[PDB]
Formats: structure tokens, C-alpha cells, sequence
């Protein structure tokens, strides 16, 4: 029944990629023809679906595990330029339906940066989407984290900007795919591994100060937070309670559900449960929960069947459909967007 | 309120230990010395908190990281059978407010089928208390899960006794620990690692079959099931809809919310949030939720006054209290047992 | 997919009364035709439904306002005894599908014992269903309610018998109907009017001690409750810190939560609603929740499209679905009684 | 520890009227001597109360039932003024820790609208506070209520003015309590009666097509909303699925949810209940739920000691601790307003 809902964790691929498409489609997607056809499609599948459910706006991003997977800093770089470019043209043929987030090489503080300004200053992208660490090293075994003072110049940017970064997961790689996951392999990606990885490196920029020096920044979660909101008691005892007084102080000067008030957002992405949802609005509130639906690893039809559906007050409907995404964003007018 | 509670994640460390007990309350205490003498003690100090606090009986089990931590088979093998033989001494004292679970060495299944079995045939032990994955290879390095064939035999002498098996966490070590966690260290433990390490063991234990090929196996996780209740209804569907498509049913034959109420418990160990405790009682349901407290990292105090007092109707509050663990555990008479 | 769900507030009327019929119906259906032929069929669409949605058992019951509409008690108790014969007749046909509640005249209570005695024990009635008060008096102006010390013989046969008593509502009527409702009518039924009669009487069983008297009687309260469990910590308060200290103690020796575990049961009927049922689980526990439809004044399809595809725990929804009503009721076997 | 808080449903009684407030004492409080003590007391007890419970700001009311038990219409007015003019004297004393709500005599739509409108441009009264109907008649037995066309004058003079309206209960009397309360007596007041009254009235304006009439117009009700959140989908399914297929639809356009998004706000006065709070945040939002206390009926420790300490997000507690009525109220500054 809502109309002009926004979701924001809508992924693409470049049709140059058919084979990376298709190996993560062989863990992700039950038809990888259909698969291939819509996350490569931007103007015409995506909006016949969101016609019939009631989506009047997505910002789109590129596909995990997307630039985090190259480990070469050269060719990283260049394919990230090559998705905001390519994604800006396609944006452009139907801009009061869709706006994008930038994807970004996070391999050197600066030069991320230089690309998230080239993004929102030429394209008006909405902020950045990215998945989680980035490989490195000579062989993609190591992993750059994000929560630490070589990254302050990034944040800021962030902060100058006034733009959100979502994280997302990317799924486990070398060492730490090996020694947790191989052995367990169906647990990889939306049953739990992704949530491992998101909410370390999110609660490692709160334990890191990050939402200290850069009080304004605002980092998206989606699949509901990815377990934090689960804990947020147990977390904040732990914190508050305890670590706060052992050194955790030092470095993190405000309590974890400070950082949710001020600082994180959480998305309904994959997580098409009003249980949950009430229990996160009592945790995080519903003013920080945005509606998304991650397709196409879910339709459009189970999001949004669930959410036009379930059982909520009409003011959080109407906040978590639309209205808490479009003051963040910053959004003009698009289509429904008043209905 | 409430009397003859009964807690079960409740832990202790032998005498000779104290510096490595100093070690760990250095990251989990802010009173070392209190913590030095309430981990020891068993029959003084526990009795005078459980005396003030309503709870009966007490399930003793050994400090995380215990034998996990110890990688050369035959010290952590006579370690297991040293803290067994202590304990079973210590519980004499009063039998009728404590019991325990066996402490073991998981290098081997059949060593810790035998030493199991031992324990229960001849101290009369409840279940085993576990610290995830043993530690294991030249130096530590590599880690032991016990989801997958070569478990068989463990796993069926604990349904042959008909006695659970509690997946306790500890703490990250080795190359996980620097790559994941150094960076990030007050992530350590409560706020995020243990969860991470259970939560993992228990699904893999789901989705390679152990439930299937001992469908009477009762598995008990610490902290409000260790994230697993949030994410119930991502991963029920990214199961049904999605992987059972791709090859998880060959390995995995019911669904997620079966093996929660079939072979799944829960307890309240370290989480004392009646919000969370109610969206458990919905996507766990009260019948398998057991009341603990997790001391001495966690106070009497603390635990109870927050159970005794929670809002919650009086049918699971004696149920979650004691009365679904005088079942499980096949309990005779103790302190306030009918109170 | 749930089969051998049991329903318990399900209507029936006699032919004989289609005019009566239809001006129930003008109130409160919006297909009258439909309505005429549901309520009065016993055998063939009400089996349809159940078949088509996993409903194996109903205890069926008379429609409202029934026998409590008769002030005449001569016409009450002739009419009772008409309906009782009636329904056993009708249920013969279909004994694994059907039991039913004996309809009574409430103006006297030996006769009323009597009555449900001759039913339960000629016909394997399963306990009783009343419309709230009696209508009484030369105009039936007049109420007669059953929270006293008149009624202990009625309540000393619903426990010697070990059934239960169902109260249902009925519309307001005569003075009452016409100083609070009239101005407001179409609040009257399940909006507002209906809760209002049954949580008057429920509570006042409770506050003028009938459950002390007879501690084993059970009360079933359709609509999740009538509104009580949302104010029990209100209830609770108000008599426990409150009007237990000024004479409310003399007639009211448990509290309001007790009560629930020891002698109320709420059922879904008419309120398809999983944010209210998970809000009951809280304050009133699984153990005490019946499934129930309110047919035909609610559908199956409603009803059971809502149970089945809830999001609940499986134990709960075992419990809520047939467990809990097959142990209250000492039902045996019924059709699809171990699906 | 939240500061600045703000609570509406706090009475005060007029010194004169002693046998009155010690016969309703005699009712609801356990301790006259303090109870006659505090109601009476504006600018000690009471500020000394807030002072330590980070309460900064409180809107005074009449207690109940007040001039709603005044049937003799001269002596009705003649009281309202002079408790108008008494109270405004009284806060004089404190402007940033009191304001009031207008007290009313509610016999004529003109006169209570004229009066409303003296207190807000003389006294700049926040709005009026009224006990429920007007007793009226002979000796009283009768009630005028408010949802119809002779009180629109009344009505648009709340939306003109643009302050709200606080329905509080107030005692049944004559032959309603005869009729209904006086056989089970335990349950007049808070444990029953009062909601009953207070949610027929709203739900009579709601149905009569008051807030069609006067889309701006702000009713609030106490006591988590007295028992109406409980069935939001009982009676949203009622009414859009029933009774406005059957004539409900011509004097009420709009949803019930719709009108507790625009027009209805809810307090949790007496009602210090974490789990019910967060189901009415679920179906009420917390954009519409108001901190408030029920003082002297309630204490302040019992309310604020609730409110600080309970589990809830820090957007939802700064929004209902104070800053919806902040807003609603048009507060500019007052004690620890910005705390
Ligand atoms: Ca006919
Ligand atoms: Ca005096
Ligand atoms: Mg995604
Ligand atoms: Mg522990
Ligand atoms: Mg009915
Ligand atoms: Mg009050």
C-alpha cells in the first residue's frame, strides 16, 4: 500500500564481469540466468519491479564483493573509476527513480577519498557503499580495516561532504576463509559469516574513536545491524561496566547506544521479519531504521510485500519506508515521494 | 523473589593457576583480587551470594580458555582428568547446591568420549562444558570443531548418557587473533569475539548434520544463543529459500527453528535484558531458555536481582528459572528445588 | 502448514431463529446470505474449511447472545436444553472433528450445574461457553453475574467434572446499551463493547474470589485476553501495592499473575495479530494461549493464513496451535491430532 | 539519569474541598495523611519530588472526578474558574517548573470553550484536562459526553488556540456503578473502571467524526492509552473489514491508525512497564507517547526510577522523557530543558 518507498542496498554488476557474476550467483541465487539478467539490468527489470511494489527511489551500488576482492592497489583504482562512471551514465537516463553510491578502491586513505569528492561533486552520488575490509597484500591475504588514524583524512571527507558510508559484507577470503569457513561453507555469506565481518569492523571504528573524531559521520548497517542490535545490552554492560574502566576510554568516549543514536543506521535488507523489526525499534529506534531490500539477491516481492504488509504504526511506516531516508540524503522530489 | 534457581554457566579455576587467572581477569575483571578469590572458591563465598540470591543449585565448569587453550595432547588430557578429579572433591562438600560438567580434552574423540563417560559414570557430572574449538598443531596454531564424522562417536556417548553438551566461547588466538582482532582488542570476549566463535561452531554442528545423526543431542549456548535468535528468521530463509537449493539439504535435513526446539537451549548467562529475553521467548520460546549467570564474571547481584524482578508471566518465569533445567538435567531434590 | 489445529470459539445458531440470525448479522457481517448458511451449517462448509486449513477439532458453541438474551427462565432453560440436544445430534456425525460446550440458561445455578452435568456426562461435552450476564428481570433490563458466593455449586461442578468455562461477550443492552452506547454504536462488538463486559466479569470472578474457592476452575477468554494482559502490570499494581492494603485482600488471596498461570486461558480469536500474541507470551506465557478463529464471524482463511504462516517459535506454535488445547481438553486422538 | 523531563497527568486538589479528597483517598491511597498532604502542595513537596527525579517540568491538572462530579451547572462553572484562577496564582511561583491545563465545567459546549480560552490568553494554560463526562441531571445520574456536533464550537476553539485536550478518567457513579461496579467494587479506578470510560469516549470521538471535523485537534489519554493500543488490530480490522462496509464509513474517513498518527498521544502515566511500552511503541510509534507519572496517585520514584533505568534507545527516551511534549506544548526553555 506505501508508495514511494527508498531502498538503498540495490546492487549491480557490469556486464563485463558474466563469469564473477555468475560464481556468486552459484552461492547466492537459486536461478543464475535470471540472476545474471538483473543485477547487470538498471533501467528496465529493475523498474517494472519497483512499479508493482511501490519503490519510488534507489540508490545503487555496485555488487559484492565488488573492488574489496582486488588486491592489486593499480588495478583496483581503476575499476572503481570505471564503475562511478558507468553507473553515472546509466543513473542519468532515469534520475528521479534512481542515485548511486560511490565504489571505491579503499587501498589508500587519500585516494578514496579524491574519489568519493569526484563522485559527489560530478555525479551527486549519495555516499558510499563499500564491502567491508579491502584484500591486499601480494596475494589478497591480507585485509586493510578502515578504524584507525590513517583513515581520519577519509572520514572527513565524509564528514565535508555530509554523506553517508554504508558497509556492507563481503564474503570471507585466503587464511580466514580457510581455518573458519571451508569446513562450514554453507554458513558463508547472509547465514553468518557477513554479519561476522561487518559488525567487527563497525564496532572497531566505535572502540577506535572513529565516531569521536568524526562525531558527524553517519555508517550504515543493513540486514538489520548485523547481530549488534541483538547485544546492544550486553555490549553496552560490557563496555560501560567493564572495558570502559580497563582502557577502552581512552579510545571511545561515548556509549554504544550514543553511537546508534548519533552516528550508525541499520536497514531492513534481508531481513524481512516484524519480530525483528520491533525488537530493533525498542534497541536502535525507529528513527535510525531505513526500509532496503538487497536485491537482487531478494525480490522485490518479499520485501515489499512484507513491509506494505506488516503490523506497525503509520508514523514509523512512513519514516522507515521513505521519510528517514530522504532527510538523510538530502532527496529532491521522486516519483511518489509525497503519495 | 524467586528461590532454588538454578545457574549453570558458573565457573571456577584450580588454586595453581593464578597467574593465568590474573592474566584473564586483566581483560574481563575491574577487581583482580576479588576475582582471584571468587574463581577459586567453591563452598564459602559462592554459597553466601547464592544464599542471598534465591538460586538452589549451581552447575560448576572450568574457566574459558580451560583445556582448549593447550595444544599438546597429553598435558591438556591430564589437565582434563586433573580438574575432573578436583571438582568432583569440591562438589561433595554440598550436593545439594552443586553439581558440574566435565571438563575435556577435545583432541581426540574417543579420549574425551572415555573421559566423558567417567566423569558421568562415576561423579555423577551433568553434561560437558566446552570452550569451543581446542586448540591443536605444533605451536597452537590450528583449531579442533567437532562438526563432522570423526565427532561421532563423542557426540553419540552424549545422547547414550543422555546428558548436554555446553558450547562455551574463549578467546581468539594465533593468526585469527592478529588478523581480526589486535586492532580492535576490546572486542574481545563479551562484546563481540565469544559470540562470533559459538555462534559459528553450533551452526556448523546445524549444517553438517550432527542433529541428523543424533537428533537426541542437546546443545546449551551461553549469552542468549550467541546472536543466533536475531538472525533466526535471515537465516531460516536464506536456508529454506536459498542454500537448501544449492546442496545444504545433502547435509542438513530440518530447519533451523526444529534444531532450536529439538536439540538447541539457551541460557541467560551474561545478558540480562528482559527486551531481548522476550524476543527470545518468541523466535526460542520459553521452554528452552534456562536462567544462568556466568560468575564470577557477572554478579549474583546483577543476574538475579534482574531475573527475580523482570517483568514476565509467573508460568516462564519458574520454567526459565529452574524447571525446565531440573528436566533436562534429570535433577533430584535441592535447596528451595520446590520452593 | 499446521494440521490438527483445535478451535474453540466457533458459533452455531438453530435454523429456527433465522431472524435473529439476520439481525446479528446485520450488525456484524458483511454477507448476510453467507452468514445465514455458515452459522447454521455444522457438517458440510465448516468441515470444508477445516479441511482446507488445517483445522483437525472445533469445539463448537452457540452463537451471542444466545440463551443469556432470554430473561424468561422457563424459555432460558427450555431453550438451553433444546440447543444441547441439538448440537450433540450434529457432532455425532463427525466425532474426530467436533466437540462442543453446553449452551446454559444462568438464571439459576443448580439448574445451570445440572444442565452442564447432563452434558458432559450423557454427551462428552468439553466444559461450557455463557454469553457474559444473564439477562433477567421483567424487561431484561437486569444482569445476573456469576462472581458469588450463589454460584459455588456451579463452579464446585465445572472442577468435580474438570472442564472448562468459556466467557464469551454479548452486546450491551437495555439502560446500559442505552447510556453508553446508543450515541457510540458502532463501537458496540468487538471494537470496544464486547471486551468491556468480559474483563468486568473475568476480574470480578477474580476480586470476589472464586478462584480461591476453586482453585482447580478454569475460564477461557477469547480476543487474546479482552484487554486485560496489556494492563496486567497495571492490574498487578493497583492490587498489590494498592487495594490489597485496603480490603481487597479479604476476597482476592493470589495475584492477577497467578491467576493466569493457575486458572485463565486467553485465545486468539478474532485477533490475528503476532506483535499482540508475542505481547502476550510475554505477560500471559505460550502455555496459557489457545488458538481460536471466531467463526463464521471471522474466516479460516484469516485466521489460519495468519497462525500458519506466523512468525513464532515451532514449540510455541505447536503448543498455541493444538498442545495446549488437546491436554486442557484430555482430547486423545481427532483427526490430524499428531501431524 | 535523564534531566528535564516532563510529566502531564499531575493533580492538585483546592485546600477547601479536605472530606472530598480524603473519601478518594480512602479509595486509592494507603497513606491519607501524606496523600492529603501532596495533592494540596504545589511549590514544595512537590518541586523537592522533581528535584530528585530529573523532572523539570510538570502541567498541573484538577484531580478526578473534579467539576466532571459537579451536575449543578452554576456551581460547576463557578468552580472551574475559581480552580483556574487558583492554580494560575499557584505556578506563578514556579514558571519553569509548572505550567496547567484549564479545568472545566463541561455542561456547555460555549461556556467550557469560553473558559479554555480565558485560561490560555489570560494564564497561558497549555490546554484542559477533563474527567471523563460531565455528571448532569437531577442528582447526577446522568452524562454528557462530547463526540457530536453541539461541542464543534468547543472543539475548534482546542484547534485555534492549538493546545490539546487530556481526557482523564473519572469514577462510574449512579446506576452504572450500581448496575456494573458496586458487586465487585476492587475494580473501580485504575484497575478497570477508568479505562473503560476513557476509551469509549475517545473512540466515540473517533467514530462520530470529531477528528474528521477537526483534523488538527490533539487528544491525549493516560495510561499507555487505556487499553486501546492493546487492540489496534482487533479494532482497525473491525472497522475497515466490518463496520465501514455496514455505515461506520460516513461519519469516520479515516483509519484508527491514522488518528493515533494525527491526532491521539498516549502517556504512560501509571503505567511503569518496559514490555508494554515497547508494544505500544510498536503499534502507536514512540513520535506518540509522552512520559507522565499520575502524581500523587503515583510516586515520582516509582515513575522516574521506571523511566531512567529502563532498557530503551537514547532517541526514543530524550523524545518521550520530553521532547514530543516539548514540541506539542510549544516549550521554549524551562528547568534542564536542554539537560
Ligand atoms: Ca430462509
Ligand atoms: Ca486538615
Ligand atoms: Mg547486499
Ligand atoms: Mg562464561
Ligand atoms: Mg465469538
Ligand atoms: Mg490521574
Amino acid at each position: 500500500h506505501m508508495l514511494g518507498k527508498i531502498a538503498l542496498e540495490e546492487a549491480f554488476a557490469l556486464p563485463r564481469f558474466e563469469e564473477k557474476t555468475r560464481w556468486w550467483a552459484s552461492l547466492f541465487s537459486t536461478d543464475a540466468e535470471t540472476h545474471v539478467k538483473e543485477i547487470t539490468d538498471i533501467n528496465k527489470i529493475r523498474i517494472e519491479h519497483a512499479d508493482k511494489h511501490g519503490v519510488g527511489y534507489q540508490i545503487l551500488s555496485y555488487t559484492a564483493p565488488g573492488v574489496q576482492d582486488i588486491w592489486d592497489p593499480v588495478e583496483a583504482q581503476a575499476l572503481a573509476v570505471e564503475i562511478n562512471d558507468y553507473i553515472a551514465e546509466q543513473v542519468r537516463v532515469n534520475p528521479d527513480r534512481f542515485g548511486a553510491f560511490a565504489t571505491l578502491s579503499m587501498h589508500n586513505p587519500k585516494e578514496a577519498a579524491d574519489e568519493l569528492r569526484r563522485c559527489v561533486e560530478k555525479y551527486g552520488f549519495k555516499g558510499a557503499l563499500v564491502n567491508d575490509t579491502q584484500r591486499a597484500g601480494p596475494d589478497g591475504d591480507d585485509m586493510i580495516f578502515y578504524d584507525n588514524a590513517d583513515w581520519d583524512i577519509f572520514w572527513q571527507t565524509c564528514t565535508e561532504l555530509d554523506v553517508p558510508f554504508y558497509m556492507h559484507p563481503r564474503n570471507p577470503t585466503g587464511t580466514i576463509y580457510e581455518k573458519l569457513w571451508a569446513d562450514r561453507k554453507w554458513l558463508v555469506g547472509p547465514p553468518l559469516s557477513f554479519a561476522h565481518g561487518v559488525s567487527l569492523h563497525v564496532l572497531g571504528m566505535v572502540t577506535n574513536g572513529v565516531f569521536d573524531r568524526h562525531p558527524k559521520l553517519q555508517i550504515i548497517m543493513g540486514h538489520l545491524g548485523e547481530h549488534v542490535p541483538f547485544d546492544m545490552w550486553r555490549i553496552n554492560h560490557w563496555f560501560e561496566d567493564r572495558k570502559k574502566l580497563l582502557g577502552l576510554a581512552e579510545t571511545c568516549k561515548k556509549t554504544i547506544r550514543d553511537y546508534f543514536a548519533e552516528n550508525i543506521w541499520i536497514t531492513t535488507s534481508g531481513h524481512f521479519s516484524t519480530t525483528t523489526l520491533n525488537f530493533c525499534m525498542a534497541e536502535v529506534g525507529s528513527d535510525r531504521i531505513l526500509f532496503s531490500i538487497d536485491y537482487p539477491f531478494e525480490t522485490f516481492s518479499d520485501a515489499c510485500e512484507w513491509f506494505d504488509n506488516a503490523e506497525l504504526n503509520g508514523t514509523d511506516r512512513l519514516k522507515i519506508g521513505r521519510e528517514n531516508a530522504k532527510k538523510l540524503f538530502k532527496l529532491d522530489s521522486y516519483k511518489d515521494s509525497s503519495a
